[PDB]
């Protein structure tokens, strides 16, 4: 909420890469298109919509 | 009321693209939307099939 | 769509004419049996046996018919 | 510059951002919405509902915000 | 490839010469050109607007 | 192309002095400074960029 969406907001204006890792181990890395409530849009070679309650933590790169 | 995911799934839905979804369990199933709701999303392959949303950590359109 | 409006329909269509599904849960076990009967948190799925299921383990529902 | 290294970034940056525009039409038509996709030819805008503006019918693009 | 107009504007916008923008409407804008590609000028003034440059008549510079 | 640019061409050397009648009934006189694929620039009391798109007609005087 107060913490999640301007943080997400400022990775997204400023286009910073990010690694997303899944609670089932996977690492996704790309930049943040855009995002919701629920959702995160992924950009990488492809254009993905990863679900928050898959995540487990997500790391910007800077 | 202020989504991504709705018309982002819409669109797929409306343009019949084919998309993989990525369950948390590793299991890639592929298929198009044929529809959606709160908690559901109804993929058609072979066969009509419900996927919980819950079980979902990805969807990938094979373009965007 | 929003809401409940193709998960009920859906599930309720095959309640009503019996259809025969596998519910693969989570964990990859596959359950088969029909519907008897939901509600939004649970599915009562008839075997040889009835047994309750939470939504919340099941990752898909496969109708053995459209 | 050459080519589309104006065009493209600046709107992408405002659909990402999902800032609100204002796209004045060559006929003086002032259009408003945010822009949810864009190609070569067209934008999608949303406001109500969501239309396609053709970019030769445009004459400026104005972000409500920087 | 040839260009007359892309040197023209550059020099236009290193300098930040306030030039006016007539488009084949009528209505004319004042600025200073922030950047421009192949199709269009990004103007800036009080805002910064995107022009369409098959909108525009003619850029009159206030000094060449 | 092979009418066009050797036209204005010959204009712009010789100094000729031209009207250009834009689209929208907007009447410019001057000299055609230099011009190139899209562009025209004409030189009166001003030095101005005319979009060819915008133009109609270009008259010379004499």
């Amino acid at each position: 909420q107060s913490l999640q969406d301007p943080w997400l907001n400022a990775l997204r204006r400023e286009r910073v890469p990010v690694s997303i890792y899944l609670v089932n181990g996977i690492k996704l890395q790309g930049q943040i298109e855009s995002f919701d409530q629920f959702v995160i849009l992924l950009k990488n070679t492809v254009s993905q919509m990863v679900y928050k309650h898959a995540i487990s933590t997500v790391v910007p790169s800077r």
